[PDB]
């Protein structure tokens, strides 16, 4: 049967056009990790508190700046309520919400944000259709 260290092995860090995600980590709103991949930073607190405050009123998270185990991002246009996304130089970031989990992916050049986006996003809506 499925594990969430599976969904991060097998459907994040998967090759996407030649490219991998750098990290990944699937999330409960709580701050609780599911699973994560190797070098996926251990968060700070009040971290994903952001992340969900953000979510629920939107563009909060901009004049601060996105934190990912003491990391800082670039806020840059993501769906209100449903995905955050962040920049740091020729890398990035995009955490996508589903109803009990938040899935984060994290990339760096040569991998496109579009394609981190493509396979975060795109597991998040498979995981929402399963009641996650």
């Amino acid at each position: 049967g499925m594990s969430w260290q599976a969904y991060v092995d097998d459907h994040l860090l998967c090759d996407i056009e030649g490219q991998h995600l750098s990290a990944a980590a699937i999330v409960g709103h709580d701050g609780s990790v599911w699973a994560q991949s190797e070098n996926f930073p251990e968060l700070k607190p009040e971290e994903v508190a952001g992340m969900i405050k953000d979510f629920d009123e939107p563009g909060t998270l901009a004049p601060t700046g996105l934190f990912v185990g003491g990391t800082k991002y670039m806020v840059i246009q993501g769906e209100p309520g449903v995905v955050i996304r962040g920049k740091k130089g020729t890398g990035g970031i995009t955490i996508k919400k589903t109803g009990m989990s938040l899935i984060i992916g994290i990339y760096d050049e040569p991998m496109t944000p579009g394609q981190c986006n493509m396979v975060v996003e795109r597991l998040g809506d498979y995981l929402i259709e399963q009641g996650f």
